[PDB]
C-alpha cells in the first residue's frame, strides 16, 4: 500500500493541495521552521502543564471523546507571540486554504489547539472530525469541496512507536464504511515542523504510545470556511493583543467581518453594511 | 391553488413547525401582540429613516441585491428594547426553532432586521434566502432539514396591491427550478403583528408596491443552526446591553457558547473546554 504523499513547503507549494484532494493526506515537510516549533513550545509549555483533563468536572463544556492522557489547550492567540503571528501568517497556509476554500469564499480558524499526548496514550478510534461540534457536516453531498481542512504539525518526533497518526488514504472520498479498519492505514512519521494535512472526510486516528517514556506534541490547525462556526471563540482575547496582529490574523480570529464567494455577496458579521473592523475602528499591527 | 395555512400562536403551537415543514410556509396569526409591534416601530423608527441605499458607496459591504427604495436596519439589540427582550424571548419563536433544529442542536439569530419598502418598490425576483452569503447551504443533500428559516413579520398592513410576499408553496422540496414563476405564487396577506415563516429553500419574493402611497414594513428573523455563521455581529454592542438580557437571548447574539446535537457534542465557541459567558464572568438580567 502507498504511502502518504511527501512534499516541499519550499518548492512544492501548488502541488500541496492537488495532492490533498486527490489522495486524503500529504506531509508537508518543514511547515514551520525549527525557530517557531521552539518558540511555540517554549510559549505554550506552562499551558499545557495546567490543563485538565479533557472532560475535567469544573469544565462546563467537557470533551468526553480524547482520553484522559489527552490535554488539548486551544486560543493559543493570547499565550503564544509565535502562533498568532509567525502560524496565523504562514504563506504556505494561506496559499493552501484559497486552494482549498476558493469555491466557498472566506476561510478563519475553527481550532487552533496545542494537543499533547503522555507516555502510554492509547490509540484513537478511527474518525472524520467534525462530527461532534458540526453535525451539518455530515449532510453535504458527496461532491461538495471539503469546508474544513486540518494541518497537525508536529511539535515533538512522531514515530510509529510513539504514536504517530493514522490516515487512510483515499478514504475522504468514501461513502461506504463497511472497509474501515486499521489494516487500511498508513502513518504519518515526521519531524518536528513537519504537517500532516488532512481534510474533514479524511479517515484518521492518533496512534497508540507503545514506548512509556516519549510525550508526542502537535499543533493543530482546522481551518475552515467563513460561514461555518468555529470550535474555539476568541471573544474574551484582550484588546492590546488583537489589534497586534495584522488584518489577516484579525480576520482568522473572528475580529473582522467575513464573505463568501458568492458574485454578489452580501457577507457574514457585517453590521448594517459596514465591516466590524471598520464600525469598532479597529487598529491593527500595534506592537504590544 | 392552496393558500398559504394559518395557524394561531396561542393554540396551534405544535402544528406550526409539521404545517411549515409540509407545504414550505405558513402564516402564524398574532405572532407579535400590537403592543410590542408599536414599541418596535417607535424604537427602530429613526434608525431606518438614517437609513442610506443598501450598495451604498459609504459601506465596505454593500448590498447589491436588494432595491434602492428598500432600508434594511440590522443588529436591532442596541436599537430596541421589545426586540431584545420580547421578541428575542418569544416562547413561540423557540418553541418553532427547537422543533425545526433539534436534529443539530443550538440555534441562533442569523439576522433580525428591519426592512421598509419605500412606495412604488418593485417585486424581488423569486429566490431562496441565504445563497449570497452561506454557498454550504447549496451543498446539503435535499433530505437534510432545514438549517434557517425565516420568520418575516408584518410591523404594517401586508396587501396585494402594497406588495405582500409571494411564495411558492411546495418549493422547498423542489430539486428541478423549470416550473418558477410567478404564476405558482401564493400571497402572504398579513396584519401587523402576523408572520409569514418560510425555510430557506421555499422560493419566495417580495412584492410590487402599486398604489404609490403606501410604506410597508416587516420585522425578519432568520434563525438558523449555530454551526452556521451569522449574516450580522453583535461584537460591538454595549456589555451593559449584553448583561440586561437573558441568558438565552444572549446565547442568540453570540454572546455564549453553543452546543451541537451530537451525542459527546464538544461545543462551539468554546474556551479551553470552558463557555464565552464561564470565562468572561458575563452576567445576565442586569436592568440598564
Ligand atoms: C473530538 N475531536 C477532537 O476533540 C478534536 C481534537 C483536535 C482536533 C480536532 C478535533 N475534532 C474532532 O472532531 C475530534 C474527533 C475525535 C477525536 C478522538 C476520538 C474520536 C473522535
Ligand atoms: C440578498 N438577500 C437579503 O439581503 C436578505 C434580506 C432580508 C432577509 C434575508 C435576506 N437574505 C437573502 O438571501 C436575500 C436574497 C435576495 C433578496 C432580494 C433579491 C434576491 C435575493
Ligand atoms: O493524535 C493525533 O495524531 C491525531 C488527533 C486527532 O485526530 C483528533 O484528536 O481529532
Ligand atoms: O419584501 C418581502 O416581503 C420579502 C423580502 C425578502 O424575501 C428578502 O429580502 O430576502
Ligand atoms: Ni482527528
Ligand atoms: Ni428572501
Amino acid at each position: 500500500k502507498s504511502q502518504i504523499p511527501r512534499l516541499s513547503a519550499i518548492n512544492d507549494l501548488h502541488k500541496i493541495w492537488p495532492t490533498v484532494e486527490e489522495h486524503g493526506a500529504a506531509i508537508i515537510e518543514s511547515f514551520l521552521s525549527l525557530d517557531i516549533v521552539r518558540r511555540l513550545n517554549e510559549e505554550v509549555d506552562p499551558f499545557v502543564k495546567i490543563e485538565p483533563i479533557p472532560a475535567a468536572k469544573t469544565k462546563d463544556h467537557p470533551n468526553h471523546k480524547l482520553s484522559t492522557t489527552t490535554r488539548l489547550v486551544n486560543v493559543l492567540a493570547p499565550i503564544s507571540k509565535a502562533y498568532r503571528e509567525d502560524v496565523l501568517n504562514s504563506k504556505v497556509l494561506h496559499r493552501i486554504c484559497s486552494d482549498a476554500f476558493h469555491v466557498y469564499g472566506d476561510y478563519w480558524v475553527l481550532m487552533g489547539a496545542v494537543m499533547e499526548l503522555a507516555p502510554s496514550n492509547p490509540a484513537q478510534p478511527l474518525h472524520r472530525d467534525m462530527r461532534f461540534s458540526h453535525p451539518i457536516v455530515e449532510y453535504l453531498k458527496p461532491d461538495a469541496p471539503a469546508t474544513s481542512i486540518n494541518f497537525l504539525v508536529a511539535l515533538s518526533p512522531f514515530t510509529a512507536e510513539n504514536g504517530a497518526t493514522h490516515v487512510i488514504l483515499g478514504s475522504h472520498k468514501w461513502q461506504n464504511l463497511s472497509n474501515v479498519s486499521m489494516d487500511a492505514t498508513v502513518r504519518a512519521l515526521m519531524n518536528p515542523g513537519d504537517a500532516l494535512l488532512i481534510t474533514d472526510s479524511t479517515i484518521h486516528c492518533g496512534g497508540a504510545e507503545t514506548t512509556g517514556t516519549e510525550t508526542r506534541r502537535l499543533l493543530t490547525i482546522t481551518m475552515g470556511i467563513s460561514q461555518l462556526t468555529p470550535l474555539e471563540s476568541n471573544l474574551a482575547v484582550p484588546r492590546p493583543v488583537i489589534e497586534s496582529l495584522t488584518p489577516l490574523a484579525q480576520r482568522l480570529l473572528g475580529w473582522a467581518s467575513q464573505r463568501s464567494a458568492a458574485p454578489r455577496d452580501i457577507g457574514l458579521l457585517t453590521i448594517r453594511g459596514n465591516s466590524i473592523e471598520k464600525t469598532m475602528n479597529l487598529k491593527a499591527e500595534q506592537p504590544l
